[PDB]
């Protein structure tokens, strides 16, 4: 059953727990997964080729869950709102911080998947400049900023901190505090003159 | 002289312009400097040692700047106070791109760059909270978040928003509209209740 693919997706996700891709092997990989060498290269091409499936995933989840968050609106607060959308990403991401982490990496080499974040930062990005527009038509926020320029700015902040506080970086916001930041910081953005 | 270390840095910022450091060669940097590849090799190790020693240059030369605007007060103007020290790294870094757009890249590999990226950080994010304290202690802004958490945010957000403009990334603040963007944002999440 292609579900071997299945069984190389978590072989390599678990592996990325541990240590970078460049020090993860093919081997590792068929291992893991229960296969040959050979029967793994019928399923992926390269070891780089398996990351990008695995970050394809955790976008398209994290894209799915923000689809179904729009397509119904919680009880009212502004910030409670912004706070509930960031909230898809620290939960998303967080959950898979092995693969968040190999995956912003492999940006710098794999222009394949810098392609992959790049569309999926686009489409965010849209989303909370509509958001943005919407709450000003509605009167509640003032026009500052050109509304997409500040939800690029945003949501630029939103990936540089949550993957700083994942991976321990010094320095960093405190996972635990993360969330509240971002926030207060969006909210203040958004509705402050 | 020395000044052959000098000619080695030229012709490598030169260099990082038009190709990655990857595809750049101690051949290449030899050449450019105008002596031979062992005389290249008693002045530096690698070709990395070479980056981290322009991006050292580049970072001091921000970090001196920012140095000298804090020690004279630009007559008044909370916003213009930001503004004025968030140009110190537009310019600085925006004189820079090549250098720092593979210093970035180079953090990934490189943790004796990764070290210089965050030592210089954490001193700047340490500025930046102090300066938001003296601001809450004249009376001036609420005390929100926690000072040096908003700090780091802010900081983060700059590094993130200033190299993906500078590298004309997709999707990106305009390189003329991200200055205006960042302070914004700045004044409004220091001042906003
Ligand atoms: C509707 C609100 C969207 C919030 N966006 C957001 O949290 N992002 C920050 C995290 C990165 C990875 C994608 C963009
Ligand atoms: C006193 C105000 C400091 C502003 N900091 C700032 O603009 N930064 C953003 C750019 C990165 C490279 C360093 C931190």
């Amino acid at each position: 059953g292609d579900d071997r693919e299945l069984a190389i997706l978590a072989t390599a996700e678990n592996l990325l727990e541990d240590r970078p891709l460049a020090d993860i092997s093919v081997d590792d990989l068929a291992k893991g997964a229960g296969i040959s060498r050979p029967t793994f290269y019928f399923y992926f091409p390269s070891k780089e080729a398996v990351l990008l499936t695995l970050l394809d995933r955790v976008v398209n989840q994290a894209d799915m869950a923000l689809q179904t968050l729009a397509e119904n609106p919680a009880d009212t607060d502004r910030e409670n709102m912004w706070r509930t959308g960031i909230n898809v990403f620290f939960e998303t991401f967080g959950s898979h911080k092995a693969v968040t982490r190999a995956g912003q990496a492999a940006r710098a080499t794999s222009v394949e998947v810098a392609e992959l974040w790049s569309t999926f930062m686009q489409k965010w990005i849209a989303y909370t400049a509509a958001v943005i527009d919407a709450e000003r038509d509605r009167g509640a926020a003032p026009r500052t900023l050109p509304a997409h320029e500040l939800a690029t700015a945003l949501n630029l902040m939103n990936e540089r901190t949550l993957f700083a506080s994942f991976a321990g970086e010094q320095p960093s916001v405190p996972e635990a505090r993360v969330l509240d930041t971002l926030v207060h910081i969006w909210v203040t953005s958004i509705y402050g003159e």
